[PDB]
């Protein structure tokens, strides 16, 4: 809470309005504290862009279409052109015309919101059509936690696979685990905690060998993976270009460098999409529908993904995952070139490195202190870094190996050195799931406590 | 209707180049020059809430100043976690928070859509584990929002609706009589959207606290209106969080709160109910995760436009907005009260539904449409209604509103059978079989998406 003593905190509303000038000054000094972690590239993802003049323009699309509601079509068809041309883009990006141009979709949220719709959308369809009325999902155990909020919301049973030793899916264990109520198979392309890419090919054909859904989260590698293949980097078929890919989700506001907070979410054939809408029928308030979750929603971030997809094209994507995986290509050599650390597979962009010799967390905890923002992992424990265009920048490769080796070094002297954040890492890796649940509650409510 | 298809190129595929942002940012304020009058002029019920452009602009800097901010990182972005903190405190407190004891607490969200969904699912999960209820139930009054029906199907909750008294309002005997063991919540609207009617509040309560089962009140369409219309001397009873039988509280801050589109704000009467919302994954080797609600990443530069709206505002501001949006209401019922073959349906203080026993209602709608009125059509019974906003407060459009509707009328009477443009399409849709409905529409959303 860096500004309960800087700025006054406001439990309830103030009898007379705030002068604007005023709100705007301490909004822009949170601003001018906040921006230079992320600006200067010492954030993992976070911000995926980054760029000064982009942002300037993307601000200016929200502005220009700030009023937008794509509840009501009527009065904004620019913002369901937008949408529309988003999907159609992405579909093409992502081989839909392999698919016959069957491929649709519609834009969400975030890669979360298109992860819960496509489980929504398999489990229903699985009734309708395959009467499956106590569903089961099989995905990698690394596939992303939104799988599990996916389950438990939908009352969707979700059967989390064991990985091989590339920490890649194991396609024998997803087969194994697959019964007559499943309704869907998922791999990631990649999948956050290593950015590793799964066996997409195999579990495609596994998937259509006993007819059922097959899910590809690409949230975070949609809008690279596609430029990846074509400079020459190893990438497995993702995409729908395989026969068994029934949908794919990808992530705008990631490598697609729109602002925050929409996604893709892509299915095959219309047949599936259809399964996603809602439709209240009898409701007094008159014919109700809506593609996604929401209801109303803010269509100005719809047109800054469009604005975004358009200022870039072809050539600025390619442009920008070569200067990515160039900056990954240095970074990997420099840590594989460090005695007592490795890479957990092997990663095109998104990094995670471990030790079996020094205790991570604290390599992390050095790096932190540095002024790194690094994600914490475990099982195994790790950290990871996922590069993005802030990464790109004169010298922010150099610094962060720089800063690695030194960080190695300290712990290397102090093995047993654990400070900061080392410990709390620590713990929750060895911490029973009930007690994490618990003690991460407490958490939430001090981020909403004022006072 | 698509109107830019002959106007502006669409975009199936990626450009190859990058398009010019200058061309991008000139093809949207073309398209924002010819969407904004019929929102500006006072042209649409509901829609945009306060639509000044001072305040606008006011919030368009607020988005800028934020708009890489990513609420799923509290730690680069401390600013939008006192943002969402504040924004839920003073709402929370706005809604007789106090009345409770200081324990009132909640998140903000997207929309008034995903409030109503984690309440729905939070009573559900609170239920299995407190009560072992296991097949829940819901009950809700036929006017209840359609998101109630969402929730229903996405959660595999038995939704009950309930059916009016004379006024629009909930019947609760006949909400009593459909309260099962199974039951766990029951909901009323403050007020609903179809008819702007406020249900028995204080009754429900009472009924829900009697069967030890929650009370949810939907205010996203009140929350910012009523307690100000209280203090200005308007018939409204309590309907918040002073009754002690109510156990949570939606209200939308992009709605009378005057915020940006894309935020809403749900409470609960105490943290025990709010800890059944939290997502925690504590087994996922991408490291610890958790949400408040149903995002992963999401756009925080959102909620700080509703925390800089809340604070531009102020108690004096809430109440002038109300007062000048009553006062409209109150002129423009009187205008329909005076209009021959119309009636208003129920009692309400803003959104006027209105309808016709002797003409057909619909070709009345669109003998407004063809003056520029963009109103909503409700079914169950026909009518039209017409949520006032800051936009009919402006100097006449209140005036022009009833000169127009006593030419529909008028026009209407003269050729009673005269059905043109949407009214034939409302009045097949009201009296289409639902699945029918749903198949039609799915055709229509399908066409949304057409490029």
């Amino acid at each position: 809470k860096p500004y309960r003593d800087r700025f006054p905190s406001h439990a309830r509303l103030p009898r007379a309005g705030l002068p604007r000038a005023e709100i705007l000054a301490e909004i822009a000094a949170m601003g001018a504290a906040e921006s230079p972690a992320w600006r200067d590239g010492y954030a993992s993802g976070a911000v995926y862009h980054g760029d000064e003049h982009h942002i300037a323009f993307l601000n200016e699309v929200y502005a220009l279409q700030s009023q937008s509601n794509p509840l009501h079509p009527d009065l904004w068809p620019s913002t369901a052109k937008f949408e529309a041309e988003v999907v159609a883009m992405t579909a093409h990006m992502l081989g839909g015309d392999a698919a016959g141009g069957t491929v649709c979709g519609t834009v969400t949220s975030g890669g979360t919101e298109s992860l819960l719709l496509a489980m929504k959308t398999y489990r229903d369809w699985a009734r309708a059509t395959k009467g499956i009325t106590a569903p089961e999902a099989v995905v990698p155990v690394s596939a992303h936690a939104a799988f599990d909020k996916a389950a438990q919301y939908f009352g969707i049973k979700l059967v989390r696979t064991p990985l091989d030793a590339d920490y890649r899916a194991d396609v024998a264990a997803m087969r194994e685990a697959i019964t007559p109520n499943t309704v869907v198979v998922a791999g990631s392309a990649p999948g956050y905690p290593h950015g590793v890419v799964d066996p997409i090919p195999e579990i495609a054909a596994l998937a259509a060998e006993h007819g059922i859904g097959c899910h590809v989260d690409a949230c975070l590698g949609g809008f690279i993976l596609p430029w990846a293949e074509r400079l020459g980097y190893p990438v497995p078929p993702f995409d729908f270009r395989l026969e068994g890919v029934t949908s794919v989700s990808a992530d705008t506001h990631k490598y697609g460098y729109g602002a925050k907070g929409t996604s893709v979410i892509l299915y095959r054939r219309p047949d599936l999409l259809h399964y996603q809408y809602f439709i209240a029928a009898d409701w007094p308030g008159g014919l109700y529908f809506s593609p996604t979750f929401a209801g109303s929603r803010p269509g100005a971030l719809s047109a800054t993904a469009w604005a975004a997809m358009l200022s870039l094209g072809e050539e600025g994507y390619l442009d920008a995952t070569r200067r990515i995986l160039q900056a990954a290509d240095r970074l990997k050599a420099g840590v594989r070139a460090i005695p007592s650390l490795k890479i957990l597979g092997d990663p095109l962009w998104v990094i995670a490195v471990a030790s079996d010799e020094l205790n991570i967390y604290q390599v992390m905890e050095e790096m932190a202190g540095r002024g790194w923002r690094l994600n914490g992992l475990h099982r195994p424990p790790a950290f990871h870094v996922a590069l993005t265009l802030r990464h790109t920048e004169p010298g922010v490769v150099d610094r962060f190996l720089a800063d690695l080796q030194d960080a190695v070094a300290q712990v290397r002297a102090h093995p047993e050195k654990a400070t900061g954040m080392a410990p709390v890492y620590g713990m929750a890796a060895a911490a029973p799931p009930e007690l994490v649940r618990q003690v991460l509650t407490g958490f939430i409510d001090l981020l909403y406590e004022v006072h």
